[PDB]
């Protein structure tokens, strides 16, 4: 993670001794995307907002499956034998602001990869946070309410980082966008309902995995797929319409909200107590 | 129903003939409670607040019900060996905001018998009834959405009337409180999430079995009651605590209301979709 200005030399032993040690391959195509993402981050900016850590590796991930998705079944072409200039458009389609159209499966492969995150993904992060006692576990990381609560801010750039480390151990990127869309879940039902407050610490996947299965059960009725553990119909399913991703998430987050006191909230009393 | 002002005349042959067929020593009673009310209405208004149809039977079932909880394991009082005015002073302590104290049964018979409603209550069906577009059914009525959106407005006293019809059907007291609440609780879930509308005609009953099954199933894994269909657990349990009535009920209108279209919606629009 190059967090601080570094001179060519020590930038050199972080990409061909330190990092990519087991093709090099990656290190001339990662020297290609620090290139191109550069000159877009100078006259372009916004092509990356809602990315503050730029995941090179992650990137060029994107752009080998948007080279398959856009391949067909015609053999995708090799992101190596693709030219510089072929490379930066993958590379400025892939940045483009996902539309309406591609599957709801390929959209969050490429925003997950990307690390782009809904605007306010680190300021709702930091309400989840402040309303559950025991913190939020990822992938086997945990936002504990302290020392971070007493530490930092709302709006600390110091805590988008530790939001950024916390999902940090997500190794697929498709999940990271379903984790990123369970905490968008989280932050509108706890904003939309202040009553609710989380007892023990949210596992994010284990909220995750107990919407999977919701969904798998429930398609299993439509149809019985005999995929099993297979997450891609699940991450296919539009966030939101009929049956979508967010209602599952939304029903597993408020089973375990509900499952804990309720606290009386003066904001509207209840007409019954 | 005396919904309109009558003579002494035909308001006799409403409480000797017409209702009480089977013991006319209800008739002496319920006009004891009618001149107590009455007085009690002229004075202090306000002790029949959250009271539009006053069924003074429910009323001396309250009492009698009270005389019981009063009486403990030796035997309750007969209401009707009571003194003219032990029936007004069981009225006056049945009438007081019932306080923190009480089992949540017996809170919930009185207020349900009383058929107390939380302020707003009418208020509230009517947003659950512009919200859902096939109606409500309990206890087999239906407060259908058309003709009484098209022909009635938010604080019509017409609909009130029509509201508490509705919930005339329901026999049992306590089961009313629970309807009172799972309807209080729809309006909350509806209000704090403008997303979630309902598909078919909510079954107010069903939502409530589905809510005890919920709560009969927990508390079995905490001691296996071995009592069927009893609700008297479900009724004991507070509103609002660690696995209180309200959460059961939550929930169900959430399992319910997410089975259905997310209609995206403007006011927050979704940042992760
Ligand atoms: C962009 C995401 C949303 C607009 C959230 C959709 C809302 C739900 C799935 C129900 C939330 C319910 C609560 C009680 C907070
Ligand atoms: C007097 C009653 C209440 C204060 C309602 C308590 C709230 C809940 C049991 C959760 C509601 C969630 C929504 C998304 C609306």
């Amino acid at each position: 993670v190059i967090s601080n200005p570094l001179s060519p030399r020590v930038i050199q032993n972080i990409i061909y001794y330190k990092c990519n040690t087991h093709d090099e391959r990656e290190a001339v195509i990662q020297q290609e995307l620090v290139i191109h993402i550069g000159w877009i981050i100078s006259n372009n900016p916004e092509l990356f907002s809602g990315m503050l850590k730029i995941r090179i590796g992650w990137i060029i991930h994107a752009m080998e499956y948007e080279l398959q998705i856009r391949g067909g079944d015609k053999p995708a072409l090799d992101l190596y034998q693709l030219s510089p200039s072929e490379v930066k458009q993958l590379l400025l389609d892939i940045l483009q602001p996902q539309q309406n159209g591609r599957c709801w499966l390929n959209r969050r492969q490429i925003d997950g990869s990307l690390n782009r995150t809904p605007t306010g993904f680190y300021d709702r992060v930091w309400q989840i946070l402040e309303r559950t006692p025991n913190g939020i576990i990822v992938a086997g990381k945990h936002l504990p309410q302290q020392p971070t609560l007493s530490d930092m801010t709302m709006y600390e750039m110091n805590f988008s980082l530790l939001v950024e480390d916390t999902l940090g151990n997500i190794d697929q990127p498709q999940y990271r966008q379903i984790v990123v869309e369970l905490l968008m879940v989280v932050s509108i039902v706890l904003e939309r309902n202040p009553e609710l407050e989380f007892q023990d610490k949210v596992d994010l996947d284990r909220l995750v995995k107990e919407a999977f299965n919701e969904f798998q059960k429930d398609q299993s009725r439509l149809k019985e797929i005999e995929k099993q553990d297979d997450m891609t119909s699940f991450y296919n399913t539009p966030p939101l319409g009929k049956r979508g991703t967010c209602s599952y998430l939304t029903k597993a987050v408020m089973n375990l909200l509900l499952e804990g006191e309720v606290k009386p909230n003066n904001d509207d009393p209840c007409l019954i107590s």
